[PDB]
């Protein structure tokens, strides 16, 4: 029997941001829904999160994650961040005054976290019977992280913070993960002993580990060798690290299912995401939100996709593009726009300067240069002449042939198998099998040049 | 005398891939193409491959390389992969009974080796007298390479595979490159005493050591420092990190020769590549294939060029081309499509939002905003206007001005010194110092927009 | 009272480049450029730059940076590289016979030297009372500078070159930072006995160090545990690698103060570009020279903005651009290209493969798709159609709404709440509220396909 404590409610000032700390986002997901998500996965019997001060944008947030993640998710309010030791007073608050469960507690600022460290951590707690277990890790650079002491015999004695601790303390490099267990009769009584006499004048949930020793109570450390799994974000370079290392394992993870990612390092991918054996992914490329790629594709480089579907063995190259879907062997870029609603069908193609807004287009129809197709459906294996703007519904039919320069003013229909010549305004609906066109008859003027631009260049050449 | 193995017969089930392992690339060559270039520049005076399942598809490619680097390459048959050991002894076959020479070992998947590597190992076999010289190197992150077992006195006694290493025997650091030299006779003795009783149930050439060092012949470990030039490939992210720290040697070869490169991180030059002092080469940029870039030329950002010349000081920015020349002083981009068969001259200019296709294009001729040219000719100090289709042959003399929106209907001759207005379309022919037009006189319709949008935005500013 | 020598007359040749050394460029300033900020801002009573061959083409751009700066800067002029020691007895001439303050000396390639740096030396010096203090770092890879040789009591004793020293003392890992300051007549009397015998047959100012503790003088050394700072450039991959970390340290520079950057490895940002709080900076992405970025923008990702200023909420997506404004709330990208002089409103939109250069466009103004705006005013809460070209001065008023395919033959103007229809081309003022048109009227021609494509796929579909 376990609750799960989520401390989410101080101020976040060295993020600079008018954003709560805990909703900004790495692969695709907040702070906090990487946390969530992570102790949902555990399924403890009670799951809080302790909110302060803009908990009116939080909140809801939290009720969407616990609708999606099938289970109750409550919120504890903290009225002033008073310090980690009272954002944890709080958050039992919203259990039973006889509540008798283990008290797991960890940070919205510790995204990495993942079901299986935790319940590690609940064992290793529950096989030493401690009062309390605190997960440590080792690092290169422990600015900003408690220290842990320990005695001649390894014993840990206390946390003391980057603030409060002395020159030759700073050096140590085994940390506090912000990551607990505890007997809760042993917590609530420590609890109400802190004080708040220290270098930020705060509660410090951290002083617990010296008072529970004070006591004959068992501490102990868990050491978790990967580092990054408790690695904390208190400010956008500690984000933007996380989010690298992240990254990073997102991409080995499908490097190792059998995707190509020529560099993991310029190559971006959200973790819902998911690619299909033997894609190749070029550089400079950001696969974003719920978008999915087939097998033997080829991805990049300098491509941006958001929402995107993409079938098996298609070509995606430079191209920006979101809630769009991309069939089986198509080709689009380089240089392409997609917008919301975009549906390309089987072999198609939309070519370079192309860009496409709410609109389905047939198997094997292709689009290849420089035009603008809005709001239109296009039928199958259709071809759409350079330079063309559809001017926003409009049906063009199957097997037909547009002529470059044509501007399609909605909305009209063009039946199948209908041509328009180049230069066409097309302004009304053009039968199956018609020719459609607009344009005047070429006039030559000769010797314009040496009358208009004489002694000019051109005039000498001719 | 020596004659070199290439155990190519693997499945490489742990590349995940229905591409045979070897046949991956990295920095525009395959890893097998890397291994026999390096090979065939030591010139020994045997080269086998030892081919398994895929054979059909990679014996072609080793017959094509054995053309192209001038010396004939055996390939020898393993039929079932029974192991490393196993793929030696088929490998000896394709040698007379009574060969004498020594006999080098090495793998398809370790691409970095090179002939210098090579030759230092040959001479310190020979300089021991050594039954078997085995290339070693030190690593932080040993998984997956069989580690170095020494005795109190550092003589080397076994190689472990990672399978069969017990937990303590994982922490050593020194690894076997997979790359050997042996003295036929007892190479031959030791194979025929391997057995398959390990973790993977394979005949492990590894094991070889153990069994020459068991008759008391000569074994000698030989370190390779630089750990690069003998690491292994058996997935995809080990393939990412090695095409990444070959692409980091590649660009610092250029840098040192006198090539700037601004973020060699993202700047990705394949091998064959060759560049001109004091170009400036800028974020995001692959420079791929048979690339050539002269002097004083500025490329990127984002640029991928396959197989494109480029003349001295001209800019390439933002540019997606291949199989194309690019002329002295020309400008190319921003955002510019080059397909196969562009040739563009000497000061020309490729603008944003143009795509060229198998076209030429003379000296001083600018093509600079929204056009697609395709299998065109077009002269010297011409000027194309802005938003053109040549819709496809079609030859345009020197010093033409055309117009803006003009589509040129192939094919269509437009002489020398010729104009077209804006708005034509070219359907004939256009003689020297002629004006070709065809659109339409402008119409102003008065007071329309109160007539036909009334209350509008546009009504009430009338 | 200091005088600071900055050595700059080196030939320069491991750049392997025609631009002399120093002017080589990282984050918007040359590496002479970075060591004359840095020195100005430590405000010595002297400065002095010592130039050789190139001296022509470096002594205009240190006398723009005097003024600049605010303060004089002398040139002292060296013949002949005959080696450092030669340099700083060619600055010393520069100064008074009878000069008595201390000498600072540091090299032009030393370009994240800084203020502090400097203050906290000169302040060492006297404090110890030394004939020289020396600035020390200690390096993983030392190659290429001169090691620190101390006795056993830790005394500094000598500095011995790259060249110059055995395969022992190369594995020495503490350097000499070449940033000294001296007492000036110790400086004096040592120069006088330096001897060229040594590999490189050059006059080294590092001898200095063994000659003034030779004659029983106080040596220091000051260790700076930020190797950047002093750390030197001699050849094009270390300038990349100082440019990358000075670039890390610009980029956490502004995350810290509220700026996200999803990818500092691919975020370049000079050293004068400002940015506004919570903006976010995406992949791929360089801002450049006086770049100004106001606060809640979305940049990148690819986007090139040189001298750009763009307002609070502005979106700037795949865009290149520079020497331009972007107003509040304006959106630019994917694929837009700006080039110098466009000046784009409040709430404006420049959208995909549209090209401005030297135009005012007023707010709320929309250019969305295809089209070249050249030197043209447009109003406020005017719309482009897609595919048009301003045909280049034109002044387009307010809610104006042109058709898709308008060419705008320069000059015209076109009043107030007009609108143009798809495929016009203007050659005429347009008044208020008219409409202006030329296309001619469509025609279809029915069964044309099954007459001139028989048998064709769109004569069977029709
Ligand atoms: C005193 C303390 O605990 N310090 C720990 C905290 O440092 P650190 O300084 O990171 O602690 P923070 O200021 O980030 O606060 C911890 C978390 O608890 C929440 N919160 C904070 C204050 C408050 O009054 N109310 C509240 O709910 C915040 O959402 C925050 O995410 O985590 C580090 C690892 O990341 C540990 O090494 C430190 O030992
Ligand atoms: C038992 C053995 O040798 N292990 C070595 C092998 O491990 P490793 O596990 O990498 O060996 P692999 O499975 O890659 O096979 C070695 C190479 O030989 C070829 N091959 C393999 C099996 C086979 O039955 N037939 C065949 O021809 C494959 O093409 C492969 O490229 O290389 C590592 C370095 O890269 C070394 O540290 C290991 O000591
Ligand atoms: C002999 C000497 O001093 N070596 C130092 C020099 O090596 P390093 O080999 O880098 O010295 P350089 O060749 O770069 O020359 C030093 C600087 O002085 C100027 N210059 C050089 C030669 C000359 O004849 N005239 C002249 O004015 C150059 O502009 C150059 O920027 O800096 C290193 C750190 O960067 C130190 O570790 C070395 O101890
Ligand atoms: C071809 C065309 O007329 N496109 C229009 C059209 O673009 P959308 O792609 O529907 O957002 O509506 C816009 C007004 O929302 C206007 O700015 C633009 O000119
Ligand atoms: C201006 C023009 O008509 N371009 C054509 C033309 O492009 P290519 O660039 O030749 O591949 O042939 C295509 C059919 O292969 C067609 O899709 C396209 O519309
Ligand atoms: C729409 C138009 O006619 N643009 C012209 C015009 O472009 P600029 O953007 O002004 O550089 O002048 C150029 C001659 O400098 C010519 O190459 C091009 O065709
Ligand atoms: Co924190
Ligand atoms: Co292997
Ligand atoms: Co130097
Ligand atoms: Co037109
Ligand atoms: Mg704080
Ligand atoms: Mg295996
Ligand atoms: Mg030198």
């Amino acid at each position: 029997d376990t609750a799960v404590l989520v401390l989410a409610a101080g101020p976040g000032t060295r993020m600079r941001s008018d954003t709560p700390k805990v909703l900004h986002t790495l692969a695709g997901r907040s702070m906090l829904s990487h946390v969530l998500h992570a102790i949902a996965k555990l399924a403890p019997q009670r799951l809080i999160v302790v909110l302060g001060h803009d908990h009116q944008r939080i909140a809801p947030l939290v009720g969407e994650l616990a609708d999606t993640l099938g289970r109750t998710i409550d919120v504890a309010l903290q009225d002033r961040p008073l310090g980690t030791g009272h954002a944890v007073l709080c958050g039992l608050s919203a259990l039973p005054d006889d509540y008798a469960g283990n008290v797991v507690v960890t940070s919205g600022d510790t995204p990495l976290l993942d079901a299986d460290t935790l319940a590690d951590l609940i064992a290793t707690h529950r096989a030493v019977s401690a009062a309390v277990t605190v997960l440590t890790t080792t690092l290169d650079d422990p600015f900003g992280y408690g220290r842990i002491l320990r005695t001649q015999d390894h014993e840990v004695m206390a946390i003391v913070e980057q603030t409060d601790a002395t020159p030759s303390q700073r050096e140590i490099r085994e940390v506090n993960a912000g990551v607990y267990a505890f007997d809760i009769a042993a917590l609530r009584s420590a609890l109400s002993r802190l004080s708040s006499n220290n270098a930020q004048q705060e509660l410090y949930l951290t002083d617990v580990i010296a008072i529970l020793r004070s006591d004959g109570q068992t501490v102990h450390a868990s050491h978790v060798d990967d580092s990054a799994l408790v690695a904390g974000v208190n400010n956008r370079v500690q984000l933007a690290e996380l989010a690298s290392e992240l990254n990073r394992r997102v991409v080995a993870a499908h490097q190792l299912a059998g995707v190509t990612v020529v560099d993991p390092a310029t190559t971006w991918i959200d973790v819902d995401v998911t690619i299909g054996r033997d894609t190749v992914i070029h550089p400079g490329t950001q696969l974003l939100g719920r978008t999915q790629i087939g097998g033997r594709c080829v991805v990049g480089p300098d491509t941006t996709l958001t929402d995107v579907a993409v079938g098996d063995g298609a070509s995606v190259v430079r191209t920006h593009g979101s809630s769009s879907s991309i069939g089986d062997g198509a080709a689009v870029g380089p240089f392409t726009y997609l917008r919301p609603g975009t549906a390309l069908g089987a072999d198609g193609k939309l070519g370079a300067f192309v860009e496409v807004k709410n609109s389905t287009i047939g198997t094997g129809t292709k689009v290849p240069h420089l035009t603008y197709v809005g709001d239109a459906d296009i039928g199958e294996y259709s071809n759409i002449g350079a330079s063309s703007v559809f001017v926003n519904r409009t049906t063009v039919g199957s097997h037909v042939r547009t002529g470059s320069d044509t501007m399609f003013v909605a909305p009209v229909t063009i039946g199948d198998g209908a041509y328009t010549g180049a230069g066409t305004v097309v302004r009304e609906d053009v039968p199956p099998g018609a020719l459609a066109v607009s344009a005047g008859p070429q006039r030559n003027i000769e010797n314009w040049v040496q009358r208009k631009r004489p002694g000019s260049p051109a005039a000498q050449a001719s």
